[PDB]
DNA sequence: CATTAGA
DNA sequence: TCTAATG
Protein backbone atom coordinates (compact mmCIF):
# COMPACT_ATOMS: atom_id res chain seq x y z
CA UNK A 1 0.00 0.00 0.00
CA UNK A 2 3.39 2.54 0.46
CA UNK A 3 5.63 0.39 1.07
CA UNK A 4 5.44 -1.08 -2.61
CA UNK A 5 4.17 2.43 -4.14
CA UNK A 6 6.72 3.60 -6.68
CA UNK A 7 7.39 0.11 -7.89
CA UNK A 8 3.65 -0.50 -8.86
CA UNK A 9 3.11 2.71 -10.28
CA UNK A 10 6.06 2.82 -12.84
CA UNK A 11 4.55 -0.70 -12.95
CA UNK A 12 1.33 0.80 -14.23
CA UNK A 13 3.04 3.65 -16.21
CA UNK A 14 4.47 1.09 -17.87
CA UNK A 15 1.61 -1.41 -18.75
CA UNK A 16 -0.17 1.86 -19.71
CA UNK A 17 1.87 2.55 -22.39
CA UNK A 18 2.14 -0.77 -23.78
CA UNK A 19 -1.78 -1.02 -23.52
CA UNK A 20 -2.28 2.60 -25.80
CA UNK A 21 0.75 3.49 -27.75
CA UNK A 22 1.64 0.00 -28.79
CA UNK A 23 -0.83 -2.72 -29.06
CA UNK A 24 1.00 -4.89 -26.56
CA UNK A 25 -1.88 -6.73 -24.41
CA UNK A 26 0.21 -9.51 -23.02
CA UNK A 27 2.94 -7.04 -22.10
CA UNK A 28 0.28 -4.48 -20.83
CA UNK A 29 -1.16 -7.63 -19.45
CA UNK A 30 2.54 -8.69 -17.78
CA UNK A 31 2.64 -5.43 -16.50
CA UNK A 32 -0.18 -5.36 -14.58
CA UNK A 33 -0.55 -8.82 -12.78
CA UNK A 34 3.12 -7.78 -11.61
CA UNK A 35 1.71 -4.36 -10.47
CA UNK A 36 -0.87 -6.40 -8.73
CA UNK A 37 1.64 -9.09 -6.45
CA UNK A 38 4.20 -6.46 -5.35
CA UNK A 39 1.72 -4.18 -4.35
CA UNK A 40 0.44 -7.21 -2.15
CA UNK A 41 3.71 -7.96 -1.54
CA UNK A 42 4.12 -6.74 2.98
CA UNK A 43 7.56 -6.07 2.72
CA UNK A 44 9.42 -4.15 1.51
CA UNK A 45 11.36 -5.30 -2.10
CA UNK A 46 14.81 -4.42 -1.83
CA UNK A 47 15.93 -5.84 -5.26
CA UNK A 48 15.06 -7.35 -8.12
CA UNK A 49 15.79 -10.74 -7.31
CA UNK A 50 13.20 -10.52 -4.25
CA UNK A 51 10.84 -9.48 -6.45
CA UNK A 52 11.69 -11.69 -8.85
CA UNK A 53 10.82 -14.28 -6.69
CA UNK A 54 7.33 -13.41 -7.39
CA UNK A 55 4.96 -15.19 -9.67
CA UNK A 56 4.26 -12.95 -12.50
CA UNK A 57 7.70 -11.56 -12.07
CA UNK A 58 9.99 -12.31 -15.03
CA UNK A 59 13.84 -10.76 -15.19
CA UNK A 60 12.05 -8.24 -17.46
CA UNK A 61 10.53 -6.40 -14.89
CA UNK A 62 12.98 -7.18 -12.43
CA UNK A 63 15.40 -5.60 -14.57
CA UNK A 64 13.42 -2.81 -14.57
CA UNK A 65 12.54 -2.97 -10.56
CA UNK A 66 16.22 -2.90 -10.26
CA UNK A 67 16.92 0.41 -11.87
CA UNK A 68 14.31 2.18 -10.20
CA UNK A 69 15.35 0.73 -6.86
CA UNK A 70 18.97 2.11 -8.01
CA UNK A 71 18.14 5.30 -9.77
CA UNK A 72 15.01 7.68 -8.69
CA UNK A 73 13.91 7.20 -12.03
CA UNK A 74 13.60 4.75 -15.21
CA UNK A 75 14.90 5.71 -18.77
CA UNK A 76 12.20 3.94 -21.07
CA UNK A 77 10.07 5.55 -18.80
CA UNK A 78 11.71 8.79 -19.12
CA UNK A 79 11.88 8.27 -23.05
CA UNK A 80 7.89 7.71 -23.10
CA UNK A 81 7.36 10.35 -20.66
CA UNK A 82 8.92 12.83 -23.44
CA UNK A 83 7.93 11.49 -26.64
CA UNK A 84 5.35 13.42 -28.36
CA UNK A 85 4.14 10.84 -30.51
CA UNK A 86 3.26 8.76 -27.45
CA UNK A 87 2.05 12.19 -25.96
CA UNK A 88 -0.16 12.64 -28.03
CA UNK A 89 -2.14 9.45 -27.68
CA UNK A 90 -2.26 9.94 -24.31
CA UNK A 91 -4.29 13.32 -24.98
CA UNK A 92 -6.58 12.72 -27.87
CA UNK A 93 -7.60 9.05 -25.82
CA UNK A 94 -9.53 12.39 -23.30
CA UNK A 95 -11.90 13.05 -25.84
CA UNK A 96 -14.89 11.42 -25.37
CA UNK A 97 -15.62 8.95 -28.08
CA UNK A 98 -12.32 8.84 -28.77
CA UNK A 99 -10.72 5.80 -27.42
CA UNK A 100 -6.94 4.29 -28.43
CA UNK A 101 -7.32 2.89 -31.93
CA UNK A 102 -8.32 5.73 -32.87
CA UNK A 103 -6.13 7.72 -30.89
CA UNK A 104 -3.55 5.77 -32.84
CA UNK A 105 -4.89 6.33 -36.38
CA UNK A 106 -5.47 10.11 -36.00
CA UNK A 107 -1.70 10.71 -34.73
CA UNK A 108 -0.81 8.50 -37.65
CA UNK A 109 -2.44 11.53 -39.69
CA UNK A 110 -1.48 13.91 -38.04
CA UNK A 111 -4.11 15.05 -35.86
CA UNK A 112 -2.02 15.57 -32.66
CA UNK A 113 -3.86 18.42 -30.91
CA UNK A 114 -7.44 19.35 -30.01
CA UNK A 115 -7.23 22.19 -32.40
CA UNK A 116 -5.91 19.50 -35.31
CA UNK A 117 -8.72 17.75 -34.30
CA UNK A 118 -11.25 20.63 -34.76
CA UNK A 119 -10.31 21.48 -38.23
CA UNK A 120 -10.90 18.02 -38.98
CA UNK A 121 -14.12 18.02 -37.05
CA UNK A 122 -15.36 16.17 -40.20
CA UNK A 123 -13.07 13.09 -39.15
CA UNK A 124 -14.65 12.57 -36.35
CA UNK A 125 -18.10 10.65 -36.32
CA UNK A 126 -20.89 12.48 -33.36
CA UNK A 127 -19.91 10.12 -30.64
CA UNK A 128 -16.55 12.06 -30.95
CA UNK A 129 -18.03 15.22 -32.20
CA UNK A 130 -19.98 16.04 -29.14
CA UNK A 131 -16.95 14.93 -26.91
CA UNK A 132 -15.18 17.68 -29.03
CA UNK A 133 -17.83 19.83 -28.51
CA UNK A 134 -18.07 19.23 -24.92
CA UNK A 135 -14.31 18.90 -24.05
CA UNK A 136 -13.83 21.43 -21.59
CA UNK A 137 -17.20 20.65 -19.46
CA UNK A 138 -16.72 16.53 -19.99
CA UNK A 139 -13.75 17.31 -17.94
CA UNK A 140 -15.27 19.19 -15.43
CA UNK A 141 -17.04 17.46 -11.71
CA UNK A 142 -20.13 18.03 -10.96
CA UNK A 143 -21.37 19.75 -7.68
CA UNK A 144 -23.98 17.95 -5.21
CA UNK A 145 -25.39 21.15 -5.55
CA UNK A 146 -26.29 20.90 -8.80
CA UNK A 147 -26.39 17.44 -8.38
CA UNK A 148 -29.74 17.76 -6.36
CA UNK A 149 -31.27 20.33 -9.04
CA UNK A 150 -30.55 17.92 -12.04
CA UNK A 151 -32.34 15.19 -9.75
CA UNK A 152 -35.16 17.26 -9.15
CA UNK A 153 -35.47 17.76 -12.31
CA UNK A 154 -35.17 14.47 -13.64
CA UNK A 155 -37.74 12.67 -11.02
CA UNK A 156 -40.04 15.50 -11.68
CA UNK A 157 -40.27 14.53 -15.46
CA UNK A 158 -40.36 10.81 -14.78
CA UNK A 159 -42.88 10.76 -12.70
CA UNK A 160 -44.85 13.16 -14.70
CA UNK A 161 -44.99 10.91 -18.00
CA UNK A 162 -46.48 7.44 -15.30
CA UNK A 163 -46.32 7.84 -12.14
CA UNK A 164 -45.53 4.45 -12.47
CA UNK A 165 -41.51 4.86 -12.66
CA UNK A 166 -39.26 4.24 -10.55
CA UNK A 167 -35.90 5.68 -10.75
CA UNK A 168 -32.93 6.05 -8.83
CA UNK A 169 -29.52 8.69 -9.02
CA UNK A 170 -26.77 5.78 -8.18
CA UNK A 171 -23.62 5.96 -7.74
CA UNK A 172 -21.71 8.70 -5.25
CA UNK A 173 -24.19 11.05 -5.18
CA UNK A 174 -26.55 8.30 -3.98
CA UNK A 175 -23.21 7.62 -1.51
CA UNK A 176 -23.07 11.84 -0.17
CA UNK A 177 -20.46 12.50 -2.84
CA UNK A 178 -19.54 16.22 -2.56
CA UNK A 179 -18.76 16.16 -6.51
CA UNK A 180 -19.50 13.75 -8.87
CA UNK A 181 -18.14 13.06 -12.33
CA UNK A 182 -21.64 12.45 -13.94
CA UNK A 183 -25.45 11.25 -13.42
CA UNK A 184 -26.48 7.58 -13.38
CA UNK A 185 -30.56 7.06 -13.69
CA UNK A 186 -31.63 3.43 -12.64
CA UNK A 187 -34.64 3.35 -14.68
CA UNK A 188 -37.61 0.98 -14.04
CA UNK A 189 -41.15 0.29 -14.02
CA UNK A 190 -43.40 -2.16 -12.97
CA UNK A 191 -44.64 -3.76 -16.47
CA UNK A 192 -40.86 -4.66 -17.22
CA UNK A 193 -39.45 -7.71 -15.95
CA UNK A 194 -37.10 -10.78 -16.55
CA UNK A 195 -39.76 -11.81 -19.07
CA UNK A 196 -42.01 -9.43 -20.28
CA UNK A 197 -40.68 -9.01 -23.90
CA UNK A 198 -39.54 -5.72 -23.55
CA UNK A 199 -41.38 -2.19 -24.09
CA UNK A 200 -38.51 0.06 -25.57
CA UNK A 201 -40.81 3.23 -25.64
CA UNK A 202 -40.61 2.80 -21.71
CA UNK A 203 -37.43 4.26 -22.31
CA UNK A 204 -38.09 6.00 -25.03
CA UNK A 205 -40.99 7.97 -23.46
CA UNK A 206 -38.52 9.50 -20.51
CA UNK A 207 -35.81 10.30 -23.05
CA UNK A 208 -38.03 12.17 -24.78
CA UNK A 209 -40.11 14.10 -21.99
CA UNK A 210 -36.28 15.03 -20.91
CA UNK A 211 -35.21 16.31 -24.04
CA UNK A 212 -38.63 18.22 -23.93
CA UNK A 213 -38.03 20.31 -21.43
CA UNK A 214 -34.28 21.07 -22.74
CA UNK A 215 -33.01 18.83 -20.12
CA UNK A 216 -31.24 16.63 -22.36
CA UNK A 217 -29.56 18.38 -25.08
CA UNK A 218 -27.86 15.60 -26.94
CA UNK A 219 -28.64 11.59 -27.58
CA UNK A 220 -24.50 9.71 -27.31
CA UNK A 221 -26.47 6.78 -27.95
CA UNK A 222 -29.47 5.45 -27.47
CA UNK A 223 -30.70 2.02 -27.45
CA UNK A 224 -33.78 -0.04 -26.61
CA UNK A 225 -32.68 -0.35 -22.67
CA UNK A 226 -29.98 2.39 -22.57
CA UNK A 227 -29.26 6.10 -23.27
CA UNK A 228 -26.47 7.92 -23.54
CA UNK A 229 -26.74 11.35 -23.59
CA UNK A 230 -25.24 15.02 -22.29
CA UNK A 231 -27.90 17.32 -20.61
CA UNK A 232 -27.96 20.61 -18.56
CA UNK A 233 -29.34 23.26 -16.00
CA UNK A 234 -31.29 25.54 -17.41
CA UNK A 235 -29.18 28.96 -17.32
CA UNK A 236 -30.98 31.04 -15.14
CA UNK A 237 -31.24 35.00 -14.94
CA UNK A 238 -28.65 34.61 -16.79
CA UNK A 239 -25.08 35.71 -16.32
CA UNK A 240 -23.56 32.42 -15.59
CA UNK A 241 -24.99 29.10 -17.84
CA UNK A 242 -24.42 25.60 -16.85
CA UNK A 243 -21.55 22.51 -17.96
CA UNK A 244 -22.70 20.42 -20.07
CA UNK A 245 -23.00 16.99 -18.37
CA UNK A 246 -22.50 13.13 -18.99
CA UNK A 247 -25.81 11.26 -18.01
CA UNK A 248 -27.10 7.93 -18.59
CA UNK A 249 -30.22 6.16 -18.24
CA UNK A 250 -30.84 2.37 -18.17
CA UNK A 251 -34.43 0.76 -18.13
CA UNK A 252 -34.60 -2.29 -15.82
CA UNK A 253 -36.95 -5.29 -15.42
CA UNK A 254 -38.78 -4.02 -12.35
CA UNK A 255 -37.78 -7.73 -10.96
CA UNK A 256 -33.79 -7.15 -10.73
CA UNK A 257 -33.68 -3.23 -10.00
CA UNK A 258 -32.38 -3.54 -6.21
CA UNK A 259 -29.77 -5.56 -7.19
CA UNK A 260 -28.88 -3.62 -9.93
CA UNK A 261 -29.41 -0.66 -7.90
CA UNK A 262 -27.03 -1.93 -4.98
CA UNK A 263 -24.93 -2.62 -7.36
CA UNK A 264 -24.15 0.71 -8.98
CA UNK A 265 -24.58 2.57 -5.64
CA UNK A 266 -21.09 0.76 -4.96
CA UNK A 267 -18.87 1.42 -3.91
CA UNK A 268 -16.48 -0.74 -5.80
CA UNK A 269 -15.04 -1.89 -1.95
CA UNK A 270 -18.53 -2.15 -0.35
CA UNK A 271 -19.47 -4.36 -3.21
CA UNK A 272 -17.01 -7.06 -3.18
CA UNK A 273 -17.12 -6.94 0.54
CA UNK A 274 -20.76 -7.70 0.13
CA UNK A 275 -20.04 -9.19 -2.38
CA UNK A 276 -17.54 -11.91 -0.59
CA UNK A 277 -20.42 -12.19 2.49
CA UNK A 278 -23.46 -13.17 0.70
CA UNK A 279 -20.74 -16.32 0.26
CA UNK A 280 -20.01 -17.43 3.47
CA UNK A 281 -23.84 -16.86 3.75
CA UNK A 282 -24.62 -19.29 1.24
CA UNK A 283 -24.99 -17.03 -1.87
CA UNK A 284 -24.18 -15.74 -5.00
CA UNK A 285 -24.77 -11.72 -5.96
CA UNK A 286 -23.83 -10.02 -9.12
CA UNK A 287 -25.18 -7.26 -11.54
CA UNK A 288 -29.12 -8.85 -10.99
CA UNK A 289 -29.97 -11.23 -8.72
CA UNK A 290 -28.90 -13.44 -5.28
CA UNK A 291 -29.22 -16.94 -5.54
CA UNK A 292 -28.89 -19.56 -2.88
CA UNK A 293 -25.89 -21.44 -2.63
CA UNK A 294 -25.95 -24.75 -3.68
CA UNK A 295 -23.47 -27.37 -1.99
CA UNK A 296 -22.69 -29.45 -5.19
CA UNK A 297 -20.40 -26.56 -6.23
CA UNK A 298 -23.15 -24.33 -7.58
CA UNK A 299 -26.80 -23.57 -7.37
CA UNK A 300 -29.49 -20.89 -8.92
CA UNK A 301 -32.80 -19.90 -8.26
CA UNK A 302 -32.78 -15.90 -8.17
CA UNK A 303 -34.21 -14.86 -4.90
CA UNK A 304 -37.07 -12.10 -4.37
CA UNK A 305 -35.96 -8.72 -3.55
CA UNK A 306 -38.29 -5.44 -3.34
CA UNK A 307 -35.74 -3.15 -2.19
CA UNK A 308 -31.97 -3.03 -0.79
CA UNK A 309 -33.25 -4.12 2.51
CA UNK A 310 -33.83 -7.88 1.52
CA UNK A 311 -30.71 -8.67 -0.14
CA UNK A 312 -28.96 -7.47 3.83
CA UNK A 313 -31.74 -9.23 5.02
CA UNK A 314 -30.99 -12.73 2.73
CA UNK A 315 -27.22 -11.98 3.77
CA UNK A 316 -28.03 -11.22 7.20
CA UNK A 317 -26.09 -7.75 7.25
CA UNK A 318 -26.26 -4.95 8.74
CA UNK A 319 -28.78 -2.54 6.43
CA UNK A 320 -26.01 -0.03 5.79
CA UNK A 321 -27.13 3.61 4.53
CA UNK A 322 -25.61 4.61 1.00
CA UNK A 323 -24.16 6.98 2.89
CA UNK A 324 -21.99 4.37 4.59
CA UNK A 325 -21.59 2.02 1.61
CA UNK A 326 -18.01 3.59 0.97
CA UNK A 327 -16.44 0.19 2.00
C1' DC B 1 -19.06 -7.49 -18.87
C1' DA B 2 -22.41 -5.52 -21.86
C1' DT B 3 -24.83 -2.45 -24.95
C1' DT B 4 -24.60 0.66 -28.99
C1' DA B 5 -22.27 2.64 -33.11
C1' DG B 6 -20.19 2.01 -37.24
C1' DA B 7 -18.78 0.73 -41.45
C1' DT C 1 -20.29 -8.93 -39.12
C1' DC C 2 -16.37 -7.21 -36.19
C1' DT C 3 -14.45 -4.01 -33.76
C1' DA C 4 -14.46 -0.01 -30.98
C1' DA C 5 -15.98 2.72 -26.92
C1' DT C 6 -18.24 3.68 -22.43
C1' DG C 7 -19.94 2.39 -18.60
NA1 LIG D 1 8.89 -15.53 -10.62
NA1 LIG E 1 -11.92 9.12 -24.67
NI1 LIG F 1 -21.06 6.68 -15.08
NI1 LIG G 1 -20.53 8.03 -12.20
Amino acid sequence: ETLNGGITDMLTELANFEKNVSQAIHKYNAYRKAASVIAKYPHKIKSGAEAKKLPGVGTKIAEKIDEFLATGKLRKLEKIRQDDTSSSINFLTRVSGIGPSAARKFVDEGIKTLEDLRKNEDKLNHHQRIGLKYFGDFEKRIPREEMLQMQDIVLNEVKKVDSEYIATVCGSFRRGAESSGDMDVLLTHPSFTSESTKQPKLLHQVVEQLQKVHFITDTLSKGETKFMGVCQLPSKNDEKEYPHRRIDIRLIPKDQYYCGVLYFTGSDIFNKNMRAHALEKGFTINEYTIRPLGVTGVAGEPLPVDSEKDIFDYIQWKYREPKDRSE
